[PDB]
């Protein structure tokens, strides 16, 4: 009758639907796609932001920008890391979600946050110039 103790809640989702709902229009933010967002799905959003607001414009190159190029796993993760880094530097909030899980389809609860954070940055007209490079060079 009373089962749970999982994590992925409806709240963490309602936050993303609005977080990205504004910054970007497509793809459509659905409780489903928001919980089972494929490496590809997210890719669209990430890029969209750079085309919508511009945030992290110098983060990805012509190659990276094109998901097609990305095929190997090791890459999928390395691609997400770039953003995950900046987003954190800009927003200023430590994230746990790993790019090795979301890419597969796990630890969705957290994934939602990652998107919520990014949206905020743009919402507050917060651009990224230093962070972008920092991660690019691999600073710490």
């Amino acid at each position: 009758g009373s089962s749970g103790s999982s994590g992925m809640n409806a709240a963490v989702v309602r936050r993303t639907q609005e977080a990205l709902g504004k910054v970007i229009r497509r793809p459509p933010l659905t409780e489903k796609l928001l919980s089972k967002p494929p490496f590809r799905y997210l890719h669209d959003i990430i890029t969209e932001v750079i085309r919508m607001t511009g945030f992290m414009k110098g983060l990805y190159t012509d190659a990276e920008m094109k998901s097609d190029n990305v095929k190997d796993k090791d890459a999928k993760i390395s691609f997400l890391q770039k953003a995950i880094d900046v987003v954190v530097m800009v927003s200023g909030e430590p994230l746990l979600a790993k790019p090795a899980r979301i890419v597969a389809g796990h630890e969705p609860e957290r994934t939602n946050e990652l998107l919520q954070i990014i949206g905020k940055c743009c919402l507050n007209k917060l651009s990224s110039d230093d962070a972008v490079r920092r991660v690019l060079a691999g600073e710490k």
